[PDB]
């Protein structure tokens, strides 16, 4: 499922990621480790998505960018991951572009085909209460359980 008439011009900019849930267990322990992270969302050449990322290590501003190619409709992508052999697809289900985004990923080739994961991005650093019920009720639906559901803090 893909937001409909998906803009990508109004979804570009800055995001922060405010929750995920996902079947990997190692993914949402390190995630919640590293608290909210900002997203930069910029197109891509290719006609896609350029998302980076930046966390804290130490007394350091990592910078990760990850590129999200056009799977063939507005809204939906892959993600080739070198480093796990394998190629994910990822759609932004929901989105009202000025407050929220919520994307859905699965593996789609490789090993890494069995991985799911829900993310909930929001324009700022403090989620209105009435989003974190939406993401709940967005993971929910996707099978997550509630225990694979994390908040990530400022």
């Amino acid at each position: 499922s893909v937001q409909p008439n998906f803009q990508q011009d109004k979804f570009l900019g800055r995001w922060f990621s405010a929750g995920l849930a996902s079947n990997s267990s190692w993914l949402r322990e390190k995630k919640a480790a590293l608290s909210m992270c900002k997203s930069v969302v910029a197109p891509a050449t290719d006609g896609g998505l350029n998302l980076t990322s930046t966390f804290l290590r130490k007394n350091q501003c990592e910078t990760r960018t990850m590129l999200l190619q056009p799977a063939g409709s507005l809204g939906s992508y892959s993600y080739r991951s070198p480093h796990w052999g394998s190629t994910y697809s990822v759609s932004v289900v929901e989105t009202d572009y000025d407050q929220y985004a919520l994307l859905y990923s699965q593996g789609s080739k490789g090993p890494g085909e069995d991985f799911r994961m829900a993310t909930l991005y929001s324009r700022t650093q403090t989620p209105r209460a009435e989003l974190k019920e939406k993401f709940t009720a967005f993971c929910k639906a996707q099978g997550f359980t509630e225990d694979t559901i994390v908040f990530l803090p400022q």
